[PDB]
């Protein structure tokens, strides 16, 4: 033993329990009783680069247990990725660079954001999937330019969470042997001990799901053998490793191993005695000795050799291979491929009709074709969300370097895994179940918004118009939801057209998470849709004529807006109006345009015009943009779709009776 | 003997003509499932087919709800309430028979299934229940709760997160009177199980405590599915799960291949079908007189066990008079003479306090009095004020407690607070913060669609909780929430707004309930009233008699007393007459005549101000405002205070909001 790594460990203990100390919120419990994982992790373990943390060969690291971020933060300061004393002294604070959770957007070095709990562990399943799968890809015998490995650490509360009990078993099933998981045994969580709830036999549950399982017995003091067992794990490249790190949440502190120890219960006396219990000066605060700077400072250095050892071999790999390299820098660049807006269909009304679930798989396996990055796949759903990719084959253990993922009846650890793809860089992944299903799994969806992830969610069977199977799964509540949500796009296109418009939004908003809402029977491509005002969110297909008759204005979206078309066709020749319809494939994407804008599609600054829409969910907000309208504030029917549209009026001859109905009061009152 | 086999074949056949007949749905699994229901209704479960609400019943869930035509089949032949003709309704509207269980439209279905994961994990909560119930009444001469919940899962409930997390609750509390029967037939939609599926069930059952027993043919060997159940029943340390290997589609031209998941069996098929299982090919929707005499002596054998136990009880009653009179109360869902008196009181004078510590008061009050009262916190019960004083933690061999340990399982502790509601006799409740009840929005979405009355307990509501940050602030739950068909979502704003919410809860016994609750301490208000919660938006305080301009502040939860302060500068240094609306609840207002909710927010006057005030987003808030401050982006980690300045979450800026709205309205006007 050198004397040195103990030093660094109660030194990075202390500095991380003064985050929360200072900002009097957070916790200081697993900071403590992880440095030393932090510690070998820096210091020995991972291959990274302190000037650029988006080196595309680094070992990316995610803290799962996100509330331990004082932590994280402690180890990007003394590595020097981006964060400053000032930045620590600045933890929970406005604008801070040091959230009380770490959030991938605010931090450099950050991965993914977490906090809420199974989260990363479940981004590195994906993430470990994106490094096996680079790796089949383009090394070489003498170029290994993908060669990296996934280190999370996690505690009790992941080891709960069914998002990572679906994504642990998927890691499992593909052999990701590039995923090592740290979980900090403690026997805490917030109630108290982990025996009132917790009590499985974690490492017998982890050898079912196909996993090794290696031990750390003192997880507070043997820092040789969590180093021992990480390099033993990396040499197992068929099993993903859990390492399972007996430690003291708080150790060496007043409240060592009592549940209080989670959160902020080390005042600033406490904290004087914990550093003279680990041989530490009590009178610094804030302090990082000179023999502990100078050990990192060393770290850096080592670090950055084997940095320019792998660049001279990318060097030389891309004068051999240029084609292959100018494919991974566009690809980590987020370059979009040359021509790509070829590839979304076009269509006329004169074309057959067809279910824009099927118009969706047809644009899918058109940019397939020039798009290496696509990436993905569906919950078990993949011939009824028209998700599979024709002539590609599945990722499976031992063949990654594909592009289809089979990711069985998961639905959140399917996006949190999509979420770690796209973290990753390089990927523009792509997901699939039916839409009512995407609740399953919103944490990682919503965390897909706030970390600016850029990934695809095809969402099928859209509304009651599935039929017979059902209120279960037909949704009422989930447009809403997500037109609620910031930084998230739902688009609901409504023939060909527009699911080549969906598209083209999805890669034209390269920091925003789309859903695109698609139906599951035929309707009819519609005049004058256009592929690029799908981007405006609403636009308008026929304006008003030049006559003098009363003017109705009539929007729709997706499976409904055909209904409109038909309206139109009795209120003009039936009864004198002079109508415009509007398409209003996206409220996100409509909201975001200038109200000038908006003004003059809806025209919602006209209390007596007839403003009309239809559309099969709740009316929640629909008083923004609309005076008269056709919802569902119920929950549907296991009928089919006929008969479900006929008994709640979603038929042309509904429309017209409300909008008639709605006009023949208003003149009235006039 | 032949009549087994004979009714497992005709349930085979009758099954498989249902989805036929609708041209829709499911009939692998219904065949390949056949054996299993025979044995459990003619053998094993205890019930009683002329009332589905026997209180000592055997409770059975369909887990894997597409194969919903065999449980369908199984009640027609047990006579508890579907006929033929509703059989051949299925998937027909407004029909008793709908593709996927629901427990609100059909007598002898338990619980809402069709989203995976769900049913099993439901079963947990039903298995807490029979322990519980057993331990608090049974006597050593009365066994009045006796009864074992009975489940069937396919391949993707045994993948769901859901149940993952439902299932380890299970082995951690022993709850051996838990029986899940899992269809081990190497078939999901997307094809063989090992294209994603490939643990080792067995052995990660055993890991989480699970007893775990196997059918190696479960086509044909039924004798071997009824030995290795009633195996399973004498373990009451341990849940069971029997592992039965089955073939989709059994016996048919589809059998084992994915294409048997759906439908993929026309007439000719089926008459094919039944040449082989020895049937009639010529008849449809046909039972035998021998099946139906079969059928009508298990009826009559359930019927003599059920006599028995109603003999039983009624010599309990006799000896137990006020346990029975609970008993009896429980189950009929009524409430306990004069419960009200349990909500307290508040006015002005008394001390400011957090939401959610003012709900706890209320829970450990209601809490003397319901001895139905069960339920718990996610791993925050501090935090979420949800411990009840006095009281004991359910654990393995210590089930006659009121709380509930679910550790850090948002989603199976929703669906089983569904279980628990749905076994009968209990009042739940569950807890976490607000912004993760989006983790079990699957089950929470059931509640309401089946009509479970859970009570949800949701604390940090909003930004107010501060440096928890963005990952922990909601933003678009609330809007979620009130676009949910058949669910409260109330926000009280002090203490008698809590009350309010309680009595709100109490006084809809057919719809869930989230409360939403603040961090920080916030003022008891002027003119709150707990029984105007009900109406869900109501006067605080009205208009003075004077001529000058009009203005209407609404608020709710931790804001409202923003209007306060908001209200004293409109009128002291502006000369207003204001009126003050709280807006506890959107979706019980809504319920409320049109002619009331504009009398309260006079969204029939476009030049009147109605100002509104919410940390969340603004969707739905043009329905009754036309100026609002909302939240339309994620939070920040930083003090409360911060994040509040920093929005505009303040007295002045709700004052130059609405001055500016009127500037504006006059000049228009003018013109
Ligand atoms: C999904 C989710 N549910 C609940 C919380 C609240 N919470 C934060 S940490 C924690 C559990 C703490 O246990 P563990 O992960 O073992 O951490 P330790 O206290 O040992 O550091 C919980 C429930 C959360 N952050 N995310
Ligand atoms: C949460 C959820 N996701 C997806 C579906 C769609 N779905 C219905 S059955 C099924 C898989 C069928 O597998 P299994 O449970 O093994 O049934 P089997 O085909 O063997 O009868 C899926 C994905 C669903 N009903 N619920
Ligand atoms: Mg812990
Ligand atoms: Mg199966």
């Amino acid at each position: 033993d050198n004397e040195i790594d103990t030093k660094c460990i109660n030194e990075i203990r202390m500095l991380s329990a003064e985050l929360p100390l200072e900002a009097k919120s957070g916790h200081q419990g697993a900071p403590i009783g992880c440095a030393p994982i932090a510690h070998i992790l820096w210091s020995y373990v991972m291959n990274y680069y302190n000037e650029d943390t988006k080196w595309i060969n680094r070992d990316r690291f995610i803290l799962s247990n996100g509330h331990a971020s004082a932590l994280l933060y402690t180890m990007l300061y003394l590595t020097e990725q981006g964060l400053s004393m000032e930045d620590l002294k600045s933890f929970r604070q406005f604008g801070s660079l040091t959230p009380g959770h770490p959030e991938n957007h605010i931090t450099k070095g950050v991965e993914v954001t977490t906090g809420p709990l199974g989260q990363g562990a479940s981004n590195a399943v994906g993430m470990a999937i994106a490094a096996h799968n680079l790796a089949d890809k383009y090394n070489t015998e003498e170029h290994k330019i993908f060669d990296n490995y996934v280190y999370a650490i996690c505690g009790d509360g992941c080891m709960q969470e069914g998002v990572f009990c679906e994504a642990a078993s998927l890691a499992g099933h593909l052999g990701l042997g590039r995923l090592i998981l740290l979980y900090d045994d403690n026997k805490i969580t917030i109630d108290g001990n982990t025996d009132l709830s917790f009590t499985e036999n974690i490492e017998k549950k982890f050898e079912a799901l196909n996993w090794e399982v290696r031990r750390v017995e003192d997880g507070n003091k043997d820092y040789k053998k969590i180093l021992h067992e990480i390099e033993q794990g990396k040499k197992n490249l068929q099993q993903p490793t859990l390492i399972i790190v007996r430690t003291a949440c708080g150790f060496g502190t007043k409240v060592e191993g009592t549940c209080k120890s989670h959160g902020l219960a080390l005042n600033d006396e406490d904290l004087k005695n914990a550093k003279s219990f680990f041989g530490l000066d009590p009178q610094k605060k804030f302090h990082i000795s000179d023999e502990v700077k100078e050990f990192y400072k060393n770290v850096i250095q080592k670090k950055k050799e084997n940095y320019i050892k792998w660049k001279n071999m990318f060097d030389d790999f891309s004068l051999k291979y240029p084609q292959v390299s100018q494919e991974i820098i566009r690809r980590f660049q987020n370059d979009l491929p040359n021509n790509w807006k070829d590839a979304l269909p076009k269509y006329t009304p004169k074309d057959a009709p067809g279910a824009t679930r099927n118009l969706s798989g047809i644009v899918l396996n058109s940019i397939n074709k020039i798009f290496p990055e696509l990436i993905g796949g569906s919950a078990d759903l993949s011939e009824s969300n028209c998700t599979s990719l024709k002539e590609e084959n599945d990722i499976k253990k031992n063949s990654y370097g594909n592009k289809y993922i089979r990711f069985g009846v998961r639905e959140h650890g399917m996006v949190a895994i999509t979420n770690g793809l796209y973290a990753y860089g390089g990927f523009k992944p792509y997901c699939g179940t039916f839409l009512n299903f995407y609740t399953y799994a919103f944490g990682a969806l919503r965390l897909a918004a706030l970390s600016n992830h850029h990934i695809l969610c095809i969402a099928t069977h859209d509304s009651v118009e599935l039929g017979e199977d059902g209120p279960t799964h037909q949704p009422i509540e989930v447009l809403s939801l997500l037109r609620s949500t910031p930084n998230l796009n739902i688009i609901r296109p409504a023939d060909g057209n527009e699911v080549s418009g969906a598209y083209l939004s999805h890669f034209s908003n390269p920091h925003t998470p789309t859903v695109i809402a698609l139906c599951r029977n035929k309707v009819p491509h519609l005049n004058n849709t256009q592929p690029e005002q799908v981007l405006k969110g609403a636009y308008i297909l026929e304006d008003f004529d030049t006559s003098n008759n009363p003017k109705v204005i009539l929007t729709g979206s997706g499976s409904e807006l055909h209904l409109c078309f038909e309206a139109k066709e009795i209120l003009k020749n039936q009864h004198q109006l002079n109508v415009r319809i509007v398409s209003f494939p996206s409220w996100t994407l409509f909201k975001k345009q200038p109200e000038d804008y908006q003004y003059s599609v809806m025209m919602h600054n006209h209390p007596n015009l007839p403003r009309f829409y239809i559309e099969p969910a709740s009316t929640h907000g629909f008083d923004t943009y609309f005076n008269v309208y056709i919802g569902i504030n119920q929950f549907g029917y296991s009928a089919p779709k006929n008969k479900i549209w006929e008994h709640l009026g979603f038929t042309p001859e509904n429309i017209v009776q409300k909008v008639l109905a709605f006009m023949k009061n208003k003149l009235k009152e006039n």
